[PDB]
C-alpha cells in the first residue's frame, strides 16, 4: 500500500 | 492498505 | 502494509 | 505529529 | 512530524 | 513524532 501520513 | 502514520 | 510516513 | 516545545 | 513550537 | 522546536 501506500506510504502512511506525516507523524 | 496505507502505512502507518510516521514518528 | 505500506511503509511508515515521515516524521 | 508534530514534535514537542522546544526548551 | 513537523518540528515542535518554540520552547 | 517530529523533532524538539527551538529554544
Amino acid at each position: 500500500g501506500p506510504p502512511g501520513p506525516p507523524g
